[PDB]
């Protein structure tokens, strides 16, 4: 009974069991908002959104923790964590001493 | 308004028609993409590098420019060029790290 | 020998069945990845991170672990030890990079 | 009289004319070596190879300038040159800095 549903982003296609993003509801992956894009001549969800970022995303889903890879700008981060409605106190522990940095860095920018 | 695909040296990226239009005069919110426009394989295809085309693909989906840190800031410049997108615009969130990659770069 | 299909949240990989026999005992490398192998699709699924993967599959094919300084140290070891892969084997390219990363995460 | 050549790197396919590898002869990819890799019932050539490095070699081709992205080990990255049959002298003078301290680095370990 275990569905595989296909995430296509911004052309990447991405693969979870329907299960894993139930994990978390409230999160648009997890609550029925995400059936506002899908289309149903071709199974699959698409989002016209940044396709590497996704990838912490979807890892969180499975792992339970979000991490931040300190490759990716601070913002281009925050703005995905914001669409796929997830918060950033989420941030496991390994990963938020350098997230912590990156945007205290970027808030005293001008 | 409908899904096109770009497909960036072999790499397909996946937009709405709309997305792009948000920026005319540059080679992609423009009809000059349609050069690039394969008719039968029904597609548009760039023999340019796909993860700064990524970028710049954002860059119409947030109106924020940004520069990955990872990539050498020369080939970050050529591809800008190509795509008609001036680094002036380069987001507040980016451009303290773009200037300073260029400036190690010119010594 | 052929090709088989490493399926990793839908990226998917492709390396010669002989590639992963190199290193038995471990998960890709046994019969133990048959487990994960689909019927119908034909390919091997795998619900992990597949930039971890891509460093672990090239291990089966340079013989050398590879730490990418972009990762989590944390993500990147829980991938490991989900593949039977043991830190300690990363290579001498790598190691330096890896323990002081690892020291930086303890504290 | 362009042909698209699709290279099957790992899984990762990448796609470039012909001409652009035929710019660099001697080298595997732009040298009949490459017909060692050819599966002619997929009408691609496959490589075992590390597909994120690759990236870097194909750029190489069509700009002439050969980057070395600062995320990758130089390790992994000499490995994939001399695959290739690239020479690391081919690194531009935007990225040699970079290379020589890496490089360097790389040579001080045990
Ligand atoms: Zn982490
Ligand atoms: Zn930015
Ligand atoms: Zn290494
Ligand atoms: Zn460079």
């Amino acid at each position: 009974q275990d569905e595989l549903i296909v995430l296509n982003v911004s052309g990447r296609r991405f693969q979870t069991w329907r299960t894993t993003l139930e994990r978390y509801p409230d999160t648009l992956l997890g609550s029925t908002e995400k059936e506002f894009f899908f289309n149903e001549d071709t199974k699959e969800y698409f989002f016209d959104r940044d396709p590497e970022v996704f990838r912490c995303v979807l890892n969180f889903y499975r792992t339970g923790k979000l991490h931040y890879p300190r490759y990716e700008c601070i913002s281009a981060y925050d703005d995905e964590l914001a669409f796929y409605g997830i918060l950033p106190e989420i941030i496991g522990d390994c990963c938020y001493e350098e997230y912590k940095d990156r945007k205290r860095e970027n808030l005293e920018h001008h």
